[PDB]
């Protein structure tokens, strides 16, 4: 197995993105420790993986919270090798124009405290763990890190911010820990409380790989840099990870339909 | 003059290059108005242009004041040609193991309420009237907002964000209005941090920042926005950025310039 | 004007987007040497800005006859602040599978030679003039430089090389000379002698500004790079200036249509 | 062995990194084809990985001798799963000032033919295969591709070609094949140049360069490889540019690295 005697935390692993992550990396043989607020689906996760994983609930948005996920894997697991902060809301798609007065400043805290400031508390929480194995960050990013219409304003700025964390902490931890990122989009899949696309259309104009993968086939990225040995000279790498949206073509997200029958092949 | 009979709205105005911002658009026969939070600056700029800039004292943070100096500006000079979002807060530099636990929480908001969300009430307040004029966004980033080293993470973050607003919002406002950024750089203001948060000065590492070769005055940071606030000459520019850093992004390994050796290799 | 005692060398600027630029250099007060292969659109402009203009022909590919443009810039108007490096031949955005075998080679030598070794030795030859006036260059790029589809494999790793043009050129001509690059897009619009979009789609799919302007709509970017006192702080710097290539959404270019009614404006 | 089954093409691949990426993905239990001039260092990996590896002496510059490599992979194992375009000369990183007159346009058909043509003519001579297999480019660029002075402009604007080929193809083969690079920096190969063509260590500047602060092993470098032929791992991955140097483009302005006083600053 790829992550034999590793040891990962990954916030917001309860569900989505973040479960397949931990289903993955305890079935190629790493240790997980996962903060999420559900205590529900934390104890389902314990079960499906016992002894592989933790599960600590808490406030992603809180530093304290933070820690004590990080004490709680060095309880359990001795060491943080991968920190994954990868929790995040989505905000609808709601355009600028669409978002009301008086809900805005709500929303912006809400959005960017999850988004960015708890990617921030995760990596001070885990620092000391991770300079002690010389270890590790990846974060999760999106599309809406590079792209457009992945997200409204407020999405689409946090997840522009993370790439920024990306390449300050890749500056400020070296040379004792490296930073990376990976940016799926295209997956199948929640927005805050303040706030309220057709395949046919996502294949043709949007994905040039001409499917929506399954969440599973998004969690090899995550694998590859945390594998022991294998991403050494990465820091401040990132990863678009998204089907190919910012290589999309004019007209058709794909220029190559006809190659099979065109090289008689 | 290049921008005759054209109005901008300008934020953090009142000093820094905000206010070469506002002597270079009067200069070039734009009226301006100004969301600022000093009272005694927004004055100064009053009596230096007379009726062609007026001045709003307000917290850019707060949508309230953005929409006051929007009405504002409608109410001087009957249109919103360009906004300049332009005020933003630094960080000190202060990297992550030196945010104190107590503190962190607060600087975040400060620093993103004023550098992200500001930005965001200032579209938001000038919107209506930036659609009716079929007008322009140029928003300030920073060196900081494509490398590392400009700032902390909390800035560095702040205008990483800003990059997504200019993509995000030239994709949303378009066909209407243009959206662009400009990232200055080797500026040397007087980088203003939060409350909250309690380095190498330009000049003493030039050689390792600034291709360039030398540190630009403010005024040299103008002639950009002039640019994106020409309706004649910037009218395909849309969702693009401007690095205007003194070439911080395309700087050597050893030294920053690669052509120290160049006038004596070419003789004359 | 605004740029009254400037001179500029632009290459390929006997027709297209180059002649635009002479023309609005012209009118801005700048004179202007221009390098194209025609005799007589060379002599016909000539005659448009008497005095202000001054026409080399040759060969954008020839060092030699970038080295004779060169030197008529100064011996007529005494120096060179400005080099625009513009004379670029397209590939009909022929893909790989439709290139030919025995016509490829060929067409790589003809595309690489004009776009990328003509700018080469534009600079080249330009060089001791530029440091003289400390003055800039001017790539004319475009946005198959930065995105796909605007070009076939040969324009577009052309166009990527000029990139890498603005950022080499940029380091080793500092302090003295700086460098730039418009990238240029949706304009109005010839490829090599060895190879042989609907409006609706264009303004719907392409172009958030839901219009494609005329060519003199393109020429203000370089009146601004050329601009005593306005870009003294750019040296690297990229504008893409493509009507919004880069940030056009999924479904449609412009996510912003309704906003006139939405508004109530 | 997460490479079971597969079937690799490597050009450039009897030597440096290209060498490298044949012994991990035999390692991982892929088979491989390679595509070298060097007849004796072809031999050394046959001899080295038996059956496992193939060589075939030839120009990468020649679609007959990349369509001959081609061959010889489907001849030999029956399929090709991925191909890695990696041949690539250095210019010694000649300024442009110092191009002679009289080599400049020699040098340049030199490296532009081996660095990006050698790369169109080997997806063209392995298209066929790869729409067949539904499989994988992964371009070998260069922190050259992305910034400056990592070679001079005849090098670093080649591995800028490379990020189009990247991006081009990424479309022009989609739905059926993926096309990445990864872009390795810091790798120490011995950079060979072109005959036309007639600096410092990457040890002695390590703390101006790298902010990983160490510098890799070439095996190191071919882990990113091996995700992007692992098929299992990479399908959602199309046109994605993998940065592999050390950090370069995100290295501070007085120093590499930021965090010399981390591990005091936390204890432990």
């Amino acid at each position: 197995m790829k992550l034999t005697g590793e040891v990962a935390l990954i916030t917001g692993g309860a569900s989505g993105l973040g479960r397949a992550l931990v289903d993955r990396f305890v079935a190629e043989g790493a240790r997980v420790a996962v903060l999420d607020k559900s205590a529900e689906r934390l104890r389902e996760l314990e079960v499906a993986h016992g002894g592989n994983a933790v599960g600590v609930v808490g406030d992603v948005r809180s530093l304290q919270d933070q820690k004590r996920a990080a004490e709680r894997c060095l309880a359990a697991f001795g060491k943080i090798d991968t920190l994954i902060p990868n929790a995040g809301i989505w905000d609808y798609s709601t355009a600028l124009a669409d978002l009301p007065e008086d809900k805005i400043d709500a929303a912006f805290d809400d959005i960017f405290h999850v988004n960015v400031k708890g990617y921030i508390h995760a990596v001070k929480a885990c620092l000391p763990a991770l300079v002690s194995s010389r270890g590790s960050v990846v974060f999760t990013i999106s599309n809406a890190g590079f792209y457009p219409n992945g997200g409204g304003p407020l999405y689409t700025a946090t997840k522009h911010a993370v790439v920024g964390l990306v390449r300050q902490m890749a500056f400020e931890l070296a040379p004792h820990v490296r930073v990376n990122g990976v940016a799926p989009g295209g997956m199948n899949t929640r927005g805050p409380s303040s706030l309220g696309v057709p395949l046919a259309d996502m294949l043709k104009s949007v994905l040039p790989i001409g499917r929506m993968p399954a969440l599973e086939e998004y969690t090899g990225a995550y694998v590859f840099f945390a594998t022991r040995g294998d991403s050494l000279p990465a820091t401040g790498a990132l990863l678009n990870y998204d089907g190919g949206m910012g290589v999309r073509g004019f007209l058709t997200a794909a220029g190559g339909a006809d190659l099979p029958e065109k090289l008689n092949i």
